[PDB]
């Protein structure tokens, strides 16, 4: 569930990261592990009964966002606008309710 | 461990498949191959050990390639269906071997 | 996110260098920007977390960016930044590392 | 380190092997070299530490080690003869590490 | 923090070295320059961090980076004897100071 709403952030974000320039190539593949890799640290939190994995998946979320951040206002050329960032802040956001309320399914169940 | 022998034949198939990824997706490319490859060692380690928790990290290991199935498919094209599918059936049997010695580790935690 | 807010301000001035950097330095190079962009998930991960170990984590963090300014402007064959570049990186990371200060103290209450 | 100076041996051997792989399989040529060097630190850090974890640490990634010849050979990229000598090196160290282990296991 | 700056030199010394192995071995090149940058944030993190495991593992760091020496003296042709005659000196600089400090901690606990 939660990696199905996220594969529509990878099926959004992923031909932006293929956009990216070479001139950016470390950035840009830095992203593109954050991006995918994102759904490793799901599927492991899923695949396991530590919140700790959950707490990870959530700095996962975080970090995926300050890489919008960066495409869009500190790489120049920038890679992203306004706008692109926004629906993928929309996107990610479902994923993080999501999320939010596993962690605190979880946590109830203390 | 004929686990890592049934593992084997899931990387005769798909590697091959995976080195003719083209550079266009070059860093997909090898995060699916490190990932690919890199699963031996899961199944390695959760073998010599005595933690279900091995072997779960193991079984996340194969949600994850399973993941890089769909998106690979998904993607323009880097699979055909019939590579997916084939690629399913050699997974999902080291995957019913992986089913079986997680719940016996787990009627023997009793 | 206010100390990663003034971070991005490090990371704006320090990553057109960094990408400048010439590839006959291509590893120090790569090295140096997952330092400096990896960095955000340090502060991520102290602010998702109450731990003060990995606030602390993070200031290592800050020492070892530090480290990479100072190996920087030092090299040779070819050069890699200047003293002044180095200089006017001390000065936004000397912020980060105030707030990252005020954090602390406010957490090991 | 007894078993640094034996697994040299394993490298030795193996590492002007690993060099010579085409770059068509740059990947796994790559993840190969750094599980035959790499080995060496899981080595040196069981040896500075107590914990058996270390240790055993130290024998997957013989394991993985023993993998990835059945790999270069299934690819052609890697001799049988080659394989033979290599796996005989790397039974040497898996010794040293099997009563290395056991001694530390009696208490 | 002496030694960090202890480390330095065998950075200035070893970097140089580092840079001119040949692309042949471009795969063992990188992870003696990951390992020999990378020493520093093990330094780095000591200190910030009260855990001895932490010193350990620089410490082990050292070990590796004199593995890294013999490997390259014989790459066939890569290091010569006397260029790892003179790293050895100054490793062994930084092992003095880690030494000390690691048997100080095992004083205090």
């Amino acid at each position: 569930l939660i990696v199905e709403r996220y594969e529509r952030v990878i099926s959004y974000l992923y031909p932006i990261a293929q956009s990216i320039p070479r001139k950016h190539g470390v950035a840009r593949e830095m992203f593109l592990k954050c991006l995918l890799g994102q759904v490793e640290l799901f599927i492991v939190a899923g695949k396991s009964n530590q919140v700790s994995k959950l707490y990870a998946a959530d700095a996962g979320l975080a970090m995926l966002r300050f890489w919008l951040r960066f495409l869009a206002g500190i790489q120049k050329p920038h890679a992203m606008t306004p706008h692109q960032v926004e629906t993928a802040q929309v996107l990610i956001a479902e994923v993080g309710r999501i999320l939010g309320s596993w962690i605190a399914r979880v946590n109830r169940k203390g």
